[PDB]
């Protein structure tokens, strides 16, 4: 077993009670060791709710009916040690992610150390005028600044997209379009933290 598999098997139920400990360790038993070939499984949990799993040696992606998507991976803290990065994304009513960090023994770490959430202005197009009619009309709709994160399956990188634009009324979208960009921002894990690329 790889390190992610080890951590997943020993994750306390209370840390992520999507399935019971026994359901989890029985799922993994039927899976056998996690490899480069993603293993798909689905379960109706005794806890309530259907859960699907993608189990790979380098990432686990879970879909739930309650908390949304949970995506987790190991990231190198040094060349000898690791931390667990878990990205949990509600998909409705508007896609919005939380990034959590843990030690490999499931001790919670303060996220600020590894990740700084971008401001909505980071998603602005060039030459944005903060006194423009368009900006002033949309300003109050820019917050809550929902953002959806996708951590890569295969490199130590992530992309984050603002999901404010989809929240706007149809008559607002043309005003927002002059300054609010749908292009995702990319970050790379470099020496124990995410850095904007």
């Amino acid at each position: 077993a790889g390190e992610l598999e080890r951590c997943f098997l020993a994750m306390p139920e209370s840390v992520l009670p999507i399935v019971t400990m026994e359901e989890r360790n029985d799922l993994c038993r039927r899976a056998g060791h996690l490899s480069g070939f993603t293993h798909t499984a689905s379960l109706e949990s005794s806890l309530g709710g259907t859960v699907t799993f993608l189990l790979n040696r380098n990432f686990i992606r879970i879909q739930t009916s309650t908390v949304g998507e949970v995506f987790m991976r190991i990231l190198p803290f040094s060349d000898s040690s690791s931390v667990i990065c878990v990205v949990t994304t509600v998909l409705h009513p508007v896609a919005d992610s939380r990034i959590d960090f843990y030690t490999t023994e499931w001790k919670p770490l303060k996220t600020d150390r590894f990740w700084q959430q971008p401001r909505i202005e980071d998603f602005f197009l060039p030459h944005t005028d903060r006194q423009s009619y368009a900006y002033q009309a949309i300003y109050a709709s820019l917050t809550p600044s929902y953002m959806q994160v996708s951590l890569s399956e295969e490199s130590d990188t992530l992309s984050i997209r603002q999901t404010v634009t989809e929240t706007l009324a149809e008559e607002e979208k043309p005003l927002a379009a002059i300054f609010l960009s749908p292009e995702p921002l990319v970050y790379r894990w470099q020496s124990g933290r995410f850095v904007r690329q």
